[PDB]
């Protein structure tokens, strides 16, 4: 099965087919093929040490078997660039003199004397034979424009992304090419390249190519995305995302922002492992700090660090800039404020991060308008808490226009925002007695700045309940008895089995979850439509019952109909005092149905308040007591200002609830609220006792290069995954669950964990800790395991067990406005148009199906997003988000149209889109749905 061969190493790039062209060659490779764990393992020395390279299948593109000057040889072109590892096995960068690992993506292995290469090739990926010979000749790979031409850098980017991607050899691209591409346009220059980029292998005629389909020649912000790897950088394709203030703000310099994310060859997370070892520092831990302090440069713009977001310090991104005449990255910072006085690196790069978060643009406020007043702190028992901690409060009438500008409902808006404001972040809650539009508190400034400029990034919402792995794990240490989550997971799953039988359970889990297609296809069932007649319908409901058992399975997402996600709210009326909260809370489908409800007792008549016992608790959550179990209570007073949708904390008593609750702060966080009997633990464990981390101080106003430092530093010394991980674990295995000491002694590193990204406080993991075998329902495939006797076992057994022509397409003549054929061929011009739109979204985010990018759940996930969830996760808000602004501009369409017009314009979209013979290879059933409002109306009217 295993297979091994000797062989010399040639490294190089295919110009056509069957041409080679060395870059790099060496001898005395010994070479192994191991099937079980997917890779290829290279053994070679160079210089005089000796070094391990390693391959995965996943990795290899296209193979291939050659004729190589008498020998037997085998050819590999490569997505990714092998990893590399030096004999002190430790990974480094690329060894060869000319960085050639970086520069070529094809390699090949030649096989000497006796080889045959069908004995190798039998236990690889699907390989073809081309027989063949070959000739010889910072940052890398790269290209750059020639002296003589000018094109706009998108497209330079553009040609560097294909290059980087296989699509397009180096070479290539010169000054023959760039001439057809100056006479070339833009918004068709891009669009020529994504039909590019959907080729299987290399182009290696591209101005024919490129001049062929020119013959034939038929909000949100680019962004521009960058990894490097430590062999490798990566350019992507500039994407439309929601912005931050920051760059919207430097919107004519746009162009010189990017986005650097440091990872692994296949854009893996990089393994702290891979920058130490007594640890030693390892060489890509150099490389990345080099990129930082020095830059990389890529055609007429040379790029300098600038900052980091919050967020993007855990993603391992950071933002960097391309500094000019007209504008410098610092320029940038001291615009952002004043960092000058703050005394500390890590809290530093934080609130140069703060203004960085996405968010969206509303009001600039002026002084006089804004109102500083007093915190609200206590002290007991020589700890002082603060219980306005992040929160302050905005007028109603201001409320409401905010609300309006951000797309919201003027009349009705939300409760709560979290916004960034200069140097204030935090949240701002609606209080009716305000005089004054804003109300902020010392809490939330954390700097100075000139600007004036509001950002919300967040509001409350009413959001679903949910327990997941931390949550249950506690629960059933406080008591809570494995059979309700049994019961709770048997509901969900039959419901999400529910939805393609029955109209009332589709209803539901589409109301349990927030997008267009949601909504879209809860009026479409309204109305009467049902998956086996209508094709969208079918996808929309198989396409997110099957992300829902995915998420059960995997999460242990589970559905809590008696509860919600909300965010924490202070009572300003200070007549609520400790051990209360006051919650009231917009009605879901279902208990608007069957409303008179023992937990619910005030009722606006579609909007109630909560009575009973709840418990309460934040993620993360690793120690007992994290969950807290409060009363909830009617104040006539709250009742009456309105406050909605989120939980009314207490002014008064000896510790603020926020701070019961792992971390309590009332910066935006969501809390896990749930009235459900069965799920509140009868008595709760003591509140973890606070922390006592201190940041320090140092004579240096702080340098970028400590940013930097602090940066890598922070990769290096990661261990929140790592310390969730054993903790759960032993959570699960242990008898005394949560509170076993392991479990105390691991629970106590985290907060240090979390606190870590601003007090620069390393956690450190006892290697006696970390475990060699993993549970039966963390799925990790590649170490070895147990069956679990715990409940989250038992749920993950459960979930498993439950995974153990009628789809039709019916053209509804119901649908047909008697105009109609008037604007068919109009019709084709745009539904062509979004139908490639959609096309080239789902080429760049693999996605495959329409279901992929309209739900924003990639069904099958690429090697990089599998085990990084967070990312993985802002791919799909960034997908969702793009395809929404498409939906925009095409209901966009639709308003062009004379209003008496328009209506009858739909019903030729949908015919367009749904007659046999009209629509012969059309793939997409999206398209006239959009315009539901329009179309559903339509039906009713006749309807009846």
């Amino acid at each position: 099965s295993l297979r091994a061969a000797s062989a010399s190493l040639i490294l190089g790039n295919r110009v056509a087919e069957r041409e080679l062209e060395v870059a790099y060659s060496c001898d005395g490779v010994r070479a192994e093929v191991i099937p079980r764990m997917r890779r290829v393992d290279l053994y070679l020395k160079h210089d005089s040490q000796s070094y391990k390279l390693e391959v995965l299948f996943e990795d290899i593109n296209e193979c291939f078997g050659c004729h190589l000057d008498g020998t037997g040889a085998i050819l590999l072109q490569l997505t990714y660039a092998p990893r590399i590892h030096i004999a002190i096995w430790v990974r480094a960068l690329d060894f060869t003199p000319n960085s050639s690992f970086g520069e070529c993506s094809t390699l090949v292995l030649k096989l000497s004397k006796g080889a045959s290469v069908s004995y190798i090739l039998e236990s690889l990926p699907f390989s073809g034979e081309l027989g063949e010979l070959a000739i010889a000749s910072n940052v890398v790979p790269l290209v750059d424009c020639p002296n003589g031409f000018s094109v706009p850098y998108e497209v330079l980017f553009r040609l560097n992304s294909l290059v980087h991607m296989g699509k397009l050899v180096a070479r290539h691209v010169n000054a023959d090419l760039f001439k057809v591409l100056e006479d070339l346009s833009i918004d068709t220059l891009r669009r020529i390249f994504e039909k590019m980029s959907k080729l299987k292998s290399t182009c290696y005629e591209p101005l024919q190519f490129i001049r062929h389909e020119a013959h034939s020649m038929n909000k949100l912000m680019r962004c521009y995305r960058i990894h490097i790897t430590p062999s490798k950088i990566y350019c992507l394709g500039p994407e439309e995302e929601v912005s931050n203030y920051v760059v919207k703000y430097h919107s004519e310099y746009a162009s010189d922002f990017a986005r650097v994310t440091f990872v692994d060859e296949d854009w893996s997370k990089l393994s702290p492992n891979a920058l130490s070892a007594k640890p030693l520092k390892t060489g890509l831990y150099h490389r990345i700090l080099s990129i930082l302090k020095e830059g990389f440069c890529i055609g007429p713009k040379k790029y300098e660090f600038l900052a980091f977001s919050a967020s993007q310090l855990r993603g391992n991104s950071v933002w960097m800039f391309a500094s000019n005449s007209s504008l410098t990255a610092e320029n940038i910072r001291r615009w952002m404020g004043h960092f000058e006085d703050i005394r500390s690196v890590s809290k530093c790069a934080a609130r140069m991060g703060q203004l960085f978060s996405s968010s969206r643009q509303t009001f600039e406020v002026s002084s006089y308008d804004v109102e500083v007043i007093p915190d609200i702190e206590v002290t007991t028992d020589g700890t002082k808490y603060i219980f306005s901690d992040g929160i302050g409060k905005i007028s109603t009438r201001f409320a409401r226009q905010v609300a309006k500008l951000i797309g919201l409902d003027p009349a009705h808006p939300p409760s709560a925002f979290q916004i960034r404001y200069g140097g204030y972040k935090g949240v701002i809650t609606i209080d009716p007695t305000s005089f004054f539009n804003l109300s902020l508190r010392p809490s939330m400034k954390k700097f100075e700045s000139k600007s004036t400029m509001l950002n919300i990034t967040n509001w409350s919402k009413s959001q679903p309940c949910y327990v997941n792995r931390e949550i249950i794990s506690l629960l059933s240490t406080l008591g809570i008895k494995d059979e309700v989550f049994e019961s709770m997971q048997q509901d969900d799953m039959h419901e999400s089995d529910g939805m393609l039988t029955n109209k009332e359970a589709a209803l539901s889990v589409l109301g349990k979850i927030g997008g267009g297609d949601t909504k879209t296809a809860a009026d479409m069932l309204l109305q009467g439509y049902e998956p086996s007649s209508e094709p969208y319908l079918l996808m929309i409901l198989k396409a997110h019952r099957a992300n829902r058992l995915t998420d059960i399975r995997t999460r242990c997402k589970i559905h809590v109909q008696k509860g919600r996600v909300l965010i924490g709210c202070l009572d300003e009326t200070c007549k609520l005092e400790y051990g209360q909260v006051y919650i009231r809370i917009t009605k879901n489908h279902k208990e608007q149905k069957y409303s008179e409800q023992p937990f619910f007792c005030n009722d606006d008549g579609k909007t109630a308040v909560i009575v009973g016992k709840v418990a309460i608790t934040k993620n993360p959550c690793l120690h007992p007591g994290d969950v807290r179990v409060l009363e909830a209570v009617y104040d006539p007073g709250l009742d009456a200002r309105g406050l909605i949708d989120c939980v009314v904390f207490p002014q008064r008593g000896e510790r603020p609830h926020p701070n019961e609750c792992s971390g309590g702060d009332l910066d935006g966080d969501l809390f896990f609220i749930t009235w459900d009997d069965k799920l509140i633990p009868a008595a709760v464990d003591a509140p973890m006792d606070y922390t006592a981390t201190r940041p320090r101080i140092m004579d240096h106003a702080v340098t970028l290069e400590e940013i930097q430092k602090h940066f890598v530093s922070y990769m290096i010394n990661d261990t929140l995954g790592a310390i969730s991980t054993a903790h759960l674990i032993h959570a699960d295995r242990d008898p005394l669950k949560a509170r076993s000491p392991e479990c105390v002694q691991l629970a106590a590193l985290h907060s240090m964990a979390v606190d870590f990204a601003k007090t620069g406080a390393p956690a450190e993991m006892p290697l006696a800790l970390r475990p060699r075998e993993f549970p039966d329902f963390m799925e990790r495939w590649e170490r070895p395991m147990y069956v679990s006797n715990g409940v989250l076992g038992k749920l993950y057994r459960a979930a498993l067990r439950h995974a153990a022509g009628p789809p039709s397409c019916v053209y509804d003549p119901d649908l047909e406005v008697a105009g109609f054929d008037e604007f068919l061929d109009a019709a084709e011009e745009r539904y062509e148009a979004y139908a490639e739109r959609l096309g080239a979204l789902m080429t760049y985010y693999s996605a495959e199906r329409e279901d992929e990018i309209l739900t924003g759940n990639i069904r099958n996930k690429l090697v990089y997003l599998r085990r990084d969830n967070k990312r993985y996760f802002e791919m799909k808000d960034r997908i969702i988000a793009a395809v929404d602004a498409l939906h925009a501009e095409v209901r966009g369409w639709l308003r062009a149209c004379k209003e008496d017009d328009a209506s009858r314009v739909a019903s030729a979209w949908y015919h367009v889109t749904y007659h046999p013979d009209r629509r012969g290879e059309k793939r997409f059933w999206s398209f006239p749905w959009i315009i539901c409002d329009t179309l559903l109306a339509i039906k009713a009217a006749r309807r009846c």
